[PDB]
């Protein structure tokens, strides 16, 4: 590599330019050198997948900018790291991350195969949160590029859902330096799991403490009215697909369920829970394997809590709690069969072309 011109990854137009500023950053010791390996992996699934997609402009130039910008980013993560809020707002300037993101996404999502269900119930949504209520969508969660699937896809008809969704998301979402930067363009609320709270227990504490002003800050937020909410009451990505038969999302942590419903009741304005659904694994099954492939989203009926839970006595809050994310889990799963059959299927998406949309099309 000592012939190869470089500079810094803003110059990078080539794969080879790309591994030699690589090189260099770890020389200086600003990135550590497990990342040479991690950009190596990285670069091929991702050159294989854009190269194969057949999209107009998907060449190896395009490649070389969309890996040289997220090594960019990665640098500076590791040489002036940010510390995510407890109420994270979108990163515009002077670096988009919100475009970072979405770039990056768009060149892995067919477009011709995705779809976006209930585009009515979406506008439903809009008119809540334009009165100034509260919206929370109940979802599954398949990858780390689930932000940007969830944006692209609603862009065109929702432009104000797709950019102001606030994501409750913790651990290595914004502590990890190389996922980072994909999270900074993203509203987040900063909610650490209970689970995974002591893997070096002196981080126990930052993390603890987080999360006790997140609480705030979402409950303030949430007073103000007018805040779309994004949680996955599974606690993180669905896990991984079946050799063969049917496969579901995983199941909806109750705890995680009710804390939404009560922050959504004890605020002033209206609060709405909905089910949400997304396809969206065969982007990026969870080390980055990446694919070209469709992906929609769908968002079912709101639910109407009482209706749901109202059998169980008012002391049996557990029964109670189960019955509400158990409720949210089915309507999930059920309208994620729909979208995985009309998202692989050409005629069973002209078929209920009323239901699932492409307005980008």
């Amino acid at each position: 590599m000592a012939q190869v011109v470089r500079q810094k990854f803003k110059d990078v137009t080539t794969e080879q330019e790309f591994f030699a500023v690589l090189q260099d950053e770890i020389a200086q010791g600003h990135v550590p050198k497990l990342l040479m390996p991690a950009f190596q992996d990285f670069y091929n699934n991702y050159k294989t997948a854009v190269l194969g997609s057949g999209v107009p402009g998907a060449d190896e130039a395009l490649v070389a900018k969309i890996m040289s910008a997220i090594a960019d980013r990665s640098v500076h993560e590791f040489v002036e790291p940010y510390t995510f809020p407890s109420f994270h707002h979108r990163i515009l300037e002077p670096y988009n991350y919100y475009q970072f993101g979405q770039n990056y996404v768009r060149t892995l999502l067919d477009f011709s195969k995705s779809v976006v269900g209930h585009l009515a119930r979406f506008d439903e949504i809009e008119q809540q949160i334009a009165a100034g209520e509260n919206v929370v969508l109940l979802a599954n969660h398949q990858t780390e590029a689930d932000p940007g699937v969830f944006a692209l896809l609603l862009e065109h008809t929702h432009p104000r859902l797709a950019t102001d969704v606030i994501y409750v998301a913790g651990d290595r979402v914004v502590t990890d330096p190389l996922c980072k930067p994909f999270s900074m363009g993203r509203n987040l609320f900063c909610v650490h799991s209970k689970k995974r709270l002591d893997d070096i227990p002196e981080l126990k504490a930052s993390k603890v403490a987080t999360n006790r002003r997140t609480l705030s800050a979402m409950t303030k937020a949430l007073n103000e009215g007018g805040r779309l909410l994004w949680i996955a009451p599974s606690g993180g990505r669905d896990r991984p697909q079946a050799d063969t038969g049917a496969w579901h999302p995983d199941k909806f942590d109750p705890t995680a369920v009710e804390l939404m419903r009560q922050l959504l009741s004890r605020s002033a304005p209206k609060g709405h829970l909905y089910p949400f659904a997304m396809y969206s694994w065969e982007l990026m099954p969870p080390r980055r394997l990446t694919h070209f492939a469709g992906t929609g989203i769908s968002v079912c009926k709101e639910l109407d809590v009482d209706s749901i839970v109202s059998s169980a006595a008012v002391e049996d809050k557990a029964t109670r709690q189960q019955l509400l994310a158990t409720a949210a889990w089915q309507a999930v799963s059920d309208e994620y069969a729909i979208l995985e059959e009309v998202i692989g299927s050409e005629d069973a998406r002209r078929q209920r072309s009323d239901v699932y949309q492409q307005p980008w099309a």
